[PDB]
Parts: structure tokens; C-alpha cells; sequence
């Protein structure tokens, strides 16, 4: 439901970060 509501679901512990599809704190996407 908030997909683009909230931030990627890990975010600093996201192992995509810069190819990930959420929105990131730091990074776009
Ligand atoms: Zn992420």
C-alpha cells in the first residue's frame, strides 16, 4: 500500500541500493 508512501523497505540495509525500485533516504532509487 505504500509502495511510494514510505522509503525502501530497508534502505541503508537494502543490498541494491542505487538499482533499487523504492525510494531511498539517501539515494533516489
Ligand atoms: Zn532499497
Amino acid at each position: 500500500s505504500e509502495h511510494r508512501k514510505q522509503p525502501c523497505p530497508y534502505g541503508k540495509k537494502c543490498t541494491y541500493g542505487i538499482k533499487c525500485r523504492f525510494f531511498h533516504p539517501e539515494r533516489p532509487s
